């Protein structure tokens, strides 16, 4: 009617800059509607950088509480693009693991068995979709300890099953198939998840490195050597991430059934 | 900064609506200060937005035979926006309602492609037809458009689209695939080929193509394809071929149909 238009200016108007949230294809701010209190997070992605699955990965899993609500929205081909998105939380995993510890977060066995648990839920409700998140990791998984809510973030690479694969994401949670270039599956997702899990489970990285230079094949020959056991965790969760991170897949939970079933997750 | 958000809502705020683009989703033409190029501004309903549109979109960006986003704004509790090349003021079925062998040749060299481009990414238009085929008549150029009912393969399907173009694995509910769009572009190259459609009902009887139902199309699809009289045995080999009710006597796989002599 073209009164569209100019609402959408007119919407889009009202939110205001409060801080600069992350430390780039993007950057992500605490916003909020002037004169009203609630905070949000609008990313400014830049221009001719934006994946489009991204705006998916929000709509289809909008009803999903482990997920991120999308509230707007605005592309530009010529410029930069934004996404005003709720705030769920001030926390990740990697705070329950780091080295600065200065609030004595921890995460014992029972914390990291419901994480898991939730995690692996949501992943697959939207591998249903046919899309993997494809960037799993701590600094992507907000929780904190007073909610003890999980939301996965981050769809900005996200991608469909079965299309050929490139390395993007982080090298150290590429799973050997990623490595070896074959197409975007759910085990890309589940060999991270398996990475997350040893992360809080044990606090440490489970593959031996201590690192700007290593590269996806050099990850091939760390998968090779023995998982060190997670000294103390039960015998069912260190079973469960030695079978997470079996270089054979063959040998691997590399299915949503596989993980779920596993006596780890079950009770 | 915050000097971001006042750009982008000053870049969409250089667009006006010239007028509506029918007498039916709505569709308006536009212009932008500044410019005389126009553009199409399509409004679509809340709720109701396939996110995949937006996909099409955006993946075939530098695909000439695709359309140009230029952008989308989404409201969760509003009206979302699309903003669009203009590249037609009419498509394949308003041209056909004299195109020779040769024209239509190349029509479907160019549509196959495109739609193989798409395929790329694991998504299958699932709604190729004569009035989504764009057509510049003064450049002989085609555009596909409106991914509205796109779909990623591998997804369980639905009976959505238009059921005259349905292929024989849609009505029987396997998921959805590129042979989907690789029958629909059969349908489409009897269409132009011959001016006619392929099976035996009255296309211009509105009310029973809009009526028939999926089951009901399998009879049809038994039957031989009527030879299209003035064109090429290379040609009416191809239809033939494209229009196969068993699967493997199809041509159902890009390289397959890029490989026919008609094609070549
Ligand atoms: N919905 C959100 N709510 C609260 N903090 C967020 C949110 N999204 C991102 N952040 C923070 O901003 C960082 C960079 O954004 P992103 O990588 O896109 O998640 C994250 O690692 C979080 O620290
Ligand atoms: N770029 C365009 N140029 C001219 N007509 C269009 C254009 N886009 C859409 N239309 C009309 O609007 C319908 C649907 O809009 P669309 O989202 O572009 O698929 C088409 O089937 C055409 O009738």
């Amino acid at each position: 009617p073209s009164k569209s238009i100019s609402r959408v200016a007119q919407e889009l108007s009202k939110y205001e800059i409060l801080k600069k949230l992350d430390e780039s294809y993007s950057s992500v701010y605490l916003c909020k509607k002037k004169g009203e209190h609630k905070r949000f997070v609008c990313k400014i992605v830049k221009p001719s950088t934006f994946n489009s699955l991204e705006f998916d990965v929000h709509i289809l899993m909008r009803n999903n509480p482990n997920f991120i609500k999308l509230h707007n929205f605005v592309f530009n081909d010529n410029g930069e693009s934004l996404l005003i998105m709720d705030y769920v939380s001030d926390g990740d995993l990697f705070d329950f693991v780091k080295m600065n510890d200065t609030r004595e977060l921890r995460l014992n066995e029972a914390a990291c068995k419901k994480i898991i648990i939730t995690l692996v839920t949501a992943l697959n409700d939207l591998h249903k979709n046919n899309i993997v998140h494809n960037d799993v990791k701590l600094e992507n998984l907000l929780y904190d300890r007073k909610k003890k809510r999980l939301f996965v973030c981050d769809y900005g690479l996200s991608r469909i099953v079965g299309t050929p694969s490139f390395y993007d994401g982080t090298t150290v949670y590429f799973s050997p198939e990623k490595i070896r270039h074959e197409a975007y599956q759910t085990s890309f997702d589940w060999w991270a998840v398996g990475v997350v899990a040893y992360e809080i489970l044990s606090t440490e990285y489970p593959f031996d490195i201590n690192m700007d230079a290593i590269e996806p094949k050099d990850m091939l020959p760390l998968y090779s050597k023995p998982l060190p056991t997670i000294e103390h965790v039960s015998k069912k969760a260190n079973d469960f991430v030695r079978r997470m991170l079996a270089l054979d897949i063959n040998s691997r939970l590399s299915t949503y059934d596989e993980i779920i079933k596993h006596p780890f997750l079950c009770f």
